[PDB]
DNA sequence: TTGAATCCTTCCCCC
DNA sequence: GGGGGAAGGATTC
């Protein structure tokens, strides 16, 4: 059948910052995103392994991080820079197979199904690829390999960082039963829970309960997806993918409800969203408001034509008003999202 | 306590 | 009964 090759750049942002300034290597680096809310307000985009060893990881606020390693190198996030370093590594990959996916800013699956006869040769192509990526861009990555996407990724998760691992059918059969279901791609702790108090603690357990029970607890989708992984029938193609929407949000200095106070933030958001749009014309626009208590509320509108920057501002203001109206909390975060491209 | 981008489920129109 | 689609909330990486 087929063999999937998953490539995953190690502690990426942090690493890219290390590449752009080698003096950093071997020292704990925490790449964070600072919100003008107050000094050191914000969170950790991510951190390299030195820093991570001690708990400073992605998601923890910057203040807690400095309390753990008050002496680590803290750098602001430079997405653009990372975006270009990624694009570069992404191309090198295309050279190994035109069947590439690119799931995120540091992930990509490759159907080397043809370019390889056996796993032995896959493992080889893995090193070939790790090495060529290390030579051209100075970036270390983990590579996973198996019969399908989901497993090619799991193989990687197991081998981080700067690793390479092949999961053969026997490794799969073993995993379908001994692999914790919370560690399966697509299962956030939210679904990991509903599955926990349902008896499904292992990828296999999904076979025991009747289907229409799962469909109601976690949804027809996740239901069928899980079942196939368990009966070893899962086999999704490595399809190239196109961005289906762009957007931008911004935290405000103070939380408020004053339309006029929020407007400037909204527009700042819209303005950047267009730059990103580049040459794309969106037919749908949505305004997203993160309430003072971190709950998300969004209103939107789809037009039968493209959205001009001018109209964009206009329709955005209405949609925010509609939010303040329909809600009551103070707005903490505001922004826009443009979808349904022409 | 920082974004971004893609699903899950109502719901309204109408053959 | 169900094709076709827009809205807002849910969930994941
Ligand atoms: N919780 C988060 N908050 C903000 N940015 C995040 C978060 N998680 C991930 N990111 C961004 C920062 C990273 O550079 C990139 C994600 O990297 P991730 O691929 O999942 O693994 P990584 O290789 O950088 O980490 P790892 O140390 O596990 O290998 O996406
Ligand atoms: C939205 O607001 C916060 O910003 C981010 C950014 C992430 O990745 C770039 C992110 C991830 C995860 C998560 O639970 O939260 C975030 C958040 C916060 C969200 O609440 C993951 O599991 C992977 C990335
Ligand atoms: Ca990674
Ligand atoms: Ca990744
Ligand atoms: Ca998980």
């Amino acid at each position: 059948h087929m063999i999937v090759l998953f490539v995953d750049f190690d502690y990426f942002y942090a690493q890219v910052e290390e590449v752009l300034n080698p003096s950093l290597k071997g020292k704990p680096v925490v790449v964070c995103v600072f919100s003008g809310r107050f000094e050191d307000s914000g969170a950790v985009a991510t951190a390299n392994y030195e820093a991570r060893k001690f708990g400073v990881k992605a998601g923890i606020p910057i203040v807690e991080a400095k309390k753990i390693l008050p002496n680590a190198v803290y750098l602001p996030m430079r997405k653009e820079v990372y975006q270009q370093v990624s694009s570069r590594i992404m191309n090198l990959l295309r050279e190994y197979s035109e069947k590439i996916e690119i799931a995120s800013i540091d992930e990509a699956y490759l159907d080397i199904s043809d370019k390889v006869r056996d796993y032995r040769e896959a493992y080889n192509l893995g090193l070939e690829i790790k090495n060529k990526i290390l030579e051209k861009e100075k970036i270390t990555v983990t590579v996973g390999i198996s019969k399908n996407k989901v497993f090619a990724k799991i193989a990687a998760d197991m081998a981080k960082p700067n690793g390479i691992k092949v999961i053969d059918d026997e490794e799969v059969k073993r995993l379908i039963r001994e692999l914790d279901i919370a560690d399966v791609p697509g299962i956030g702790n939210i679904t990991a829970e509903k599955l926990k108090k349902l008896g499904i603690n292992k990828l296999v357990d999904t076979l025991s309960i009747e289907f229409d029970k799962l469909k109601g607890m976690i949804g027809e989708a996740k239901a069928k997806y899980l079942i196939s992984l368990a009966r070893d029938e899962y086999n999704e193609p490595i399809r190239t993918r196109v961005r289906k929407s762009i957007g931008r949000i911004v935290t405000m200095k103070r939380n408020s409800r004053n339309l006029e106070e929020i407007k400037p933030y909204l527009f700042r958001a819209i303005e950047e969203s267009y730059y990103k749009l580049d040459k794309r014309i969106p037919k749908a626009i949505h305004v997203v408001a993160v309430t003072e208590d971190l709950d998300i509320v969004s209103r939107g509108r789809t037009f039968p034509h493209g959205i001009s920057k001018e109209t964009a501002y206009s329709e955005s203001v209405k949609l925010l008003q509609k939010i303040l109206e329909e809600d009551e909390r103070k707005i903490r975060r505001i922004g826009v999202r443009f979808s349904k491209f022409i």
